């Protein structure tokens, strides 16, 4: 599968809020978000596992600048490709 990371999540994101913004654009196998250690909230790290590529990349398309409440998210491949 094609990794993507969600960077600036907000403190109340969760799993179920990556399925249901990454579901809607195809498979997704996996997903996870890091919390913090010590107060249990979301650090604002996410990542997505989709099986797809060009799936992956409408998703990735669409979502990066998202504003997910208060927040615009930064939506990415792990490294950029010119082709
Ligand atoms: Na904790």
């Amino acid at each position: 599968g094609w990794c993507i990371f969600i960077y600036n999540l907000g403190q109340d994101a969760d799993e179920g809020i990556l399925w249901q913004m990454f579901g809607p654009f195809g498979a997704v196998t996996n997903v996870k978000v890091i919390r913090d250690f010590n107060t249990n909230k979301c650090k604002g790290f996410g990542f997505v596992t989709m099986t797809n590529y060009e799936e992956a990349a409408m998703a990735i398309a669409s979502l990066n600048g998202y504003r997910l409440g208060d927040k615009i998210l930064q939506v990415s491949f792990k490294t950029n490709k010119s082709h």
